[PDB]
């Protein structure tokens, strides 16, 4: 009856922002850093993975 | 008297494993994308300034 599944998506709807500019960064990186550029993309995913499992301990 | 302060914790605690590794991608960019990487790290500080600000409203 509480609000912690709003609560939750207004934090993932928050963070996309920052989360996106970060995204928009690893994009002008050089060629010879695009595993840097991978890695990076790949802890953003991690970041949504994170807000999803607690979304899914919500439902 | 609910979790939703654990909650955010939870999720601070979870996120701070990616947001470092971000973080130490950073440290190994290339000198030219020194910019990319202060805006990088400006935005790993915006989404816990975001979680804060959750966290703040349940205070």
């Amino acid at each position: 009856a509480d609000d912690r599944t709003l609560l939750m998506a207004g934090v993932s709807h928050d963070l996309r922002t920052p989360l996106t500019r970060i995204r928009l960064a690893t994009e002008m990186m050089s060629e010879q850093d695009g595993y840097l550029a991978e890695s990076i993309n790949k802890d953003i995913e991690e970041c949504n993975a994170i807000i999803e499992q607690f979304i899914d301990y919500l439902r």
